């Protein structure tokens, strides 16, 4: 399929990644840079993010979803359903509203595309209605992360996809902070794109610290595999 081919040819080996985020949550401004690499053959991403404005005013775990579904491993039987690669290299726009239960919300807009050989995720994040002393602005979320399926459906009217899902972040007192994600992706280009049957992506995410890093940062290892169409 010369359409499946054009995506295979962009993602087959290890692809360098750059992430840039401009943030404003309740007027706490911040910027984050990330660098790393993905190997979609293995559904594998390795990234390190640095708060370049100083202290991150929110918990790192709250940013993990915002900080590359083109790096999903799509099994051979499901290649016709890989919207994310099909949009490249022109890329796509990824928009979210994430609702933190009993607290504020994030609205994100990102553009995911190639700049040369480098896959780039440029993001703007605005958070509003947070409790200065809640789980988020009060930094009461544990530095860990649970596995989660993410359900993708076509959005035929918008030539794109919609993704709906819940993340539960562990709170330090043993409870959980729900973060209900609503998501829409649309290709940046005018060309044809693969619009998928309903399926899901399985995520596992592991958060760590670089022992030689003094700046405020997050090391993120993700494995992501499409499934749900036998």
């Amino acid at each position: 399929d010369p359409m499946v081919s054009k995506g295979e040819e962009l993602f087959t080996g290890v692809v360098p990644i750059l992430v840039e985020l401009d943030g404003d949550v309740n007027g706490h401004k911040f910027s984050v840079s990330g660098e790393g690499e993905g190997d979609a053959t293995y559904g594998k991403l390795t990234l390190k993010f640095i708060c370049t404005t100083g202290k991150l005013p929110v918990p790192w775990p709250t940013l993990v979803t915002t900080f590359l579904m083109c790096f999903a491993r799509y099994p051979d039987h499901m290649k016709q359903h890989d919207f994310f690669k099909s949009a490249m290299p022109e890329g796509y726009v990824q928009e979210r509203t994430i609702f933190f239960k009993d607290d504020g919300n994030y609205k994100t807009r990102a553009e995911v595309k190639f700049e040369g050989d480098t896959l780039v995720n440029r993001i703007e994040l605005k958070g509003i209605d947070f409790k200065e002393d809640g789980n988020i602005l009060g930094h009461k979320l544990e530095y860990n992360y649970n596995s989660h399926n993410v359900y993708i459906m076509a959005d035929k009217q918008k030539n794109g996809i919609k993704v709906n899902f819940k993340i539960r972040h562990n709170i330090e007192d043993g409870s959980v902070q729900l973060a209900d994600h609503y998501q829409q992706n649309t290709p940046i280009g005018d060309g044809p794109v693969l619009l998928p049957d309903n399926h899901y992506l399985s995520y596992q995410s592991a958060l760590s610290k670089d022992p030689n890093e003094k700046r405020d940062h997050m090391v993120l290892l993700e494995f992501v595999t499409a499934a749900g169409i036998t």
